[PDB]
């Protein structure tokens, strides 16, 4: 294992500096029964530092106790990852090959944080430098002129293969479109207010559904298979006049009927029938309404595997009214967080190198999502430049890895480590279990059990105050620990 090379840029914490010959690295340590592992990251600069401690048979005192309830079972976890946008691919490929491989290993290798999801845009988005679709030849309803351009064949696809080949965990791919070809749209433009022409069940909608199959066919020719697709990225965006970049507007009723008549049946009657379909792929305030509109129509519901949710400017929001209510109404339709990013005010710089606050936003969001039944959490761009780009409409945002081309260097932000406290230690098939606090407290925490029956607990302290605490597992005993102010911990232990 190789330690963080820390660097401050004046924010509250440090980045870890990587280059062609060096990057910080680690696989999770399950010590002997009766011992626990602790991984600690701190604002002061500790980065996922491993320590161990004893598990006692007994505990006495008045301090905070967190008690696992391993017989209280909740959702199974699909996983964690990020988005291979054109911008992410361009930034990674701007490094020398050895630096590229250390960046990819940081995310995708067991030496890194064990990502197992990659979100793949279907053609261009704001994090593109060229506006294109896969079928720009006008009025090509047959999709004879459907093809993948070099953004896919020379940048994204080869990087996806490289990422998958570094992983031991199976990696799941998720596809989402931003716009259709403009000749399928009411406004004839990639951006602005515009929807598919006509109505679900017609030639425009059947062509758009077929475009999904042609996309999956084309990636399958490149030996890539998808776990899932979403029905549209941010369908509410295309309802807005002046929307600045690629979009395709659907009301929830339009999405319902498109799924029922066109996309569901077209996918089901294809070689890609095992690919899951996720609805919504948009902000939380649209729930539970969107779920009610789509999932109460049995001819739409039969095709919808899950509900994809985005996080933006609401990482510290309460989720009971949106995620909680949606789970209560539709508990057998999984919730999955398909996109999250930190945005700045329109006049502010998008990237804050070394912001601990942005790290805490990521981990607080992941904990909140897990406590409201969400099965996975997906970051946005895997890497950006120090401006938060490139981006053809200057809609810059932050990313967990920032590439500086001019020094063949990349910077791992606090967000990287906050996500890794979950991704590295919560394999696919892990299950959230109960965790109860003895007294009111300022901590954020979640407990899960691995498929093999091991325990994992994440404890985030967004306060400035150190909090001594005890964790009880009724089968092994008590972990006496401390949660320092501005820390995040992941605890691991064997239960037998
Ligand atoms: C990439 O990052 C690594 C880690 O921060 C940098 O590693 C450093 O590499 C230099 C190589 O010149 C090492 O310097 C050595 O200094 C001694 C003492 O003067 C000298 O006798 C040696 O010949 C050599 O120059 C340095 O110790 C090493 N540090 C670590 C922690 O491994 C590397 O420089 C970075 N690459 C670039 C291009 O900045
Ligand atoms: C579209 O595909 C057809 C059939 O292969 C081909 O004849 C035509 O040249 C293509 N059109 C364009 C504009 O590429
Ligand atoms: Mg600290
Ligand atoms: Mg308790
Ligand atoms: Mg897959
Ligand atoms: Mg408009
Ligand atoms: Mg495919
Ligand atoms: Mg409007
Ligand atoms: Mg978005
Ligand atoms: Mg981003």
């Amino acid at each position: 294992a190789r330690p963080c090379i820390p660097k401050s840029f004046g924010y509250s914490s440090v980045v870890c500096v990587c280059n062609a010959t060096y990057c910080d690295s680690f696989p999770p340590t399950f010590p002997a029964l009766g011992t626990f592992s602790r991984y600690e990251s701190t604002r002061s600069g500790r980065r996922m530092e491993l320590s161990m401690g004893p598990i006692q048979a007994n505990h006495t005192g008045t301090g905070l106790l967190l008690t696992l309830q391993p017989e209280q079972k909740f959702q199974k976890v699909k996983g964690f990852g990020g988005a291979m946008t054109d911008a992410a691919a361009l930034n990674i490929l701007a490094l020398s090959p050895p630096a590229q491989n250390l960046l990819l290993k940081s995310y995708f290798s067991e030496e890194g944080i064990g990502y197992n999801i990659i979100r793949v845009p279907m053609a261009s988005c704001d994090f593109s430098i060229r506006t294109y679709t896969y079928a720009d030849t006008p009025d090509d309803f047959q999709l004879h002129n459907f093809s993948l351009p070099e953004e896919d064949t020379k940048l994204k696809i080869p990087l996806i293969h490289r990422a998958l080949q570094l992983a031991q965990r199976p990696v799941s791919l998720l596809a989402s479109p931003w716009t259709s070809p403009t000749w399928l749209k009411t406004n004839g433009a990639v951006n602005g207010k515009g929807s598919l022409k006509g109505q679900p069940g017609d030639i425009y909608h059947q062509t758009w559904a077929r475009y999904f199959v042609k996309f999956l066919d084309a990636y399958a020719e490149h030996k890539l298979q998808f776990w899932a697709v979403t029905a549209e990225n941010e369908p509410s965006a295309g309802l807005l006049s002046g929307y600045p970049f690629q979009c395709l507007g659907f009301t929830p009723e339009h999405q319902r009927d498109f799924i029922a008549r066109d996309l569901g049946p077209t996918l089901a009657n294809s070689t890609h029938h095992n690919v899951r379909l996720l609805m919504l792929d948009d902000q939380r305030l649209l729930l539970p309404h969107w779920a009610k509109v789509v999932l109460t129509d049995p001819e739409a519901a039969k095709y919808v595997h899950g509900i994809a949710v985005h996080w933006y400017l609401d990482f510290l929001a309460p989720a009971k009214a949106t995620l909680g209510e949606t789970h209560r109404l539709f508990p057998n339709t999984m919730l999955f967080a398909s996109e999250a990013c930190v945005g700045s005010k329109f006049w502010e710089q998008s990237v804050r190198l070394g912001s601990w606050d942005r790290g805490m936003q990521y981990s607080h969001s992941i904990i909140t999502n897990l406590l409201y039944h969400v099965v996975g959490w997906t970051d946005w761009n895997l890497a950006l430049n120090p401006e938060g780009g490139p981006n053809w409409v200057r809609n810059f945002v932050d990313s967990p890895i920032i590439v500086d081309i001019t020094k063949d260097t990349f910077y791992k932000q606090p967000m990287f480590y906050h996500l890794g406290h979950f991704s590295k230690f919560i394999p696919e098939g892990s299950q959230r279990v109960g965790l109860v606090a003895s007294q009111k407290n300022d901590l954020d925490a979640v407990a899960l059990m691995h498929p093999d029956g091991s325990a994992v607990v994440v404890v985030l302290n967004r306060s400035s105050k150190d909090v001594p605490l005890t964790i009880k597992d009724p089968a092994v005993g008590f972990l006496e620990t401390i949660s320092p102010g501005y820390s995040i911990h992941t605890y691991l232990w064997r239960r037998q």
